[PDB]
Formats: structure tokens, sequence, C-alpha cells
């Protein structure tokens, strides 16, 4: 058995995309539109799915964004350099909650917590 | 770079753990107490952190359960056999909702199996 992947639910997908692969270097694994559902899917990660576990992002058409609770952790990623990946995000206007480890969040404001490489 | 682990907040870390390492055969990969900040954690999966992504369980020690909203969907393990870990879940006393089924955790948490392939 193995962790496949967990599921985010997303204001906006291409704002979602746009974070996964420029703040966090992510690439798009697959994306699919349901109609029938009124629903997209896109998987974002680093390896192929086979491989490793992967980043699912749904964005539900009838919706314009979702309650979050606080039951919902975060999303813990390995970095080479947790300031590099910091001040990189903070350029391109994400915010970071705390700055190894540090901690972003996304456009829908989940935290990813990155951990530098060797910790 | 690569995926290390989601973390979900439980009301019962004893009743997380009977879930996660009976009804989904995951392995205790490591607990920690931290009495300073009143929280104990611990640390699932299959394989060693070093090698695949794990699940981080915590239970902060002042709350008796956590709010659970609608963006946080669900966690997704690959199955053997998703209709034999569907029916020892049940066994065991989980819920099963409405190869791909549906488990809940007991805080709720949506569980994807999805059968090798
Ligand atoms: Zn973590
Ligand atoms: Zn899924």
């Amino acid at each position: 058995m193995r962790i496949l992947h967990s599921m985010l639910r997303v204001a906006d997908l291409e704002a979602a995309l746009e974070f996964y692969t420029r703040a966090l270097d992510m690439r798009l694994l697959r994306r699919r539109d349901y109609p029938e559902g009124r629903f997209t899917l896109a998987f974002v990660g680093y390896q192929d799915e086979r491989a490793a576990a992967a980043l699912e992002l749904t964005h539900n058409w009838d919706r314009d964004g979702y309650t979050q609770g606080d039951g919902y952790g975060h999303l813990a990623i390995e970095v080479e350099d947790a300031a590099v990946t910091c001040a990189r995000a903070r350029a391109l206007g994400y915010r970071v909650t705390r700055e190894v480890i540090a901690f972003l969040e996304d456009p829908d404001g989940y935290k990813v917590e990155l951990i530098q490489k060797g910790t």
C-alpha cells in the first residue's frame, strides 16, 4: 500500500495552479473537466503518480470559496533551501506565515510546511 | 523536491491510530509528546519518511474535537484489493461511505481507496 494524494478544494483552479507551479516548482500531472458533475480536477506534483504522492486540486463550478475549519493542518514539502523558497514566494506576493522550517499559504489559505532537505 | 506528509488534527489520538494501523495497515512511524505546547503528534505510513509520504496526526491536549470545513477533501491510498480493505474496515466497525471506495476515519476525515492498477 502507499499514499497516493491529499485532495483540497480551491476557489480558483488557475490561481491555485499558478501558486503550486511558480512558488513550489510542481508540474501538472493530469487535468480533467467533468461537466456532468460541474467540477474540474488537477493533479500536481514532482514525480509521476505511479512513483510518488501528489496533490489533487478540485474546483466545484457552483462554488466561489470554502469553509476551512481547524481540523486540516498542512501539506509538508521537502525543499533544497527554505529561505530561497520563502523569498521567491514573498517576491511573487504570496503570504509567508512564518520564516530549517518555514510556512507558506496558498491562495485559498491552505498552509504549506517547507522542510529543508536534510532535517 | 517531494511531498513529505499531510497533517490532520484528531480529537482522540488513540482512536485515530487504531483506525490507521488496523483498518489501513499503516505503521506508527513515530510519536512524540510536547508538554511545552500541550500537544502530541504521531506519524503513520507505509514506508519510512525518507522514502515516501506519511500522514501526521496531531492532538491538542486542550481540545475535544475540531471544526471540520468543506475545503479539505480526502486522503487517497493505493490498495491491493479495495473490496477486501473495505470489508475489513467494516468488520472493525468503521463506516464505508458513498475500482474506488470511501472510508471515514474516527474524526470523519474521508479516505479514498484506489485499487492498484
Ligand atoms: Zn508537518
Ligand atoms: Zn482523490
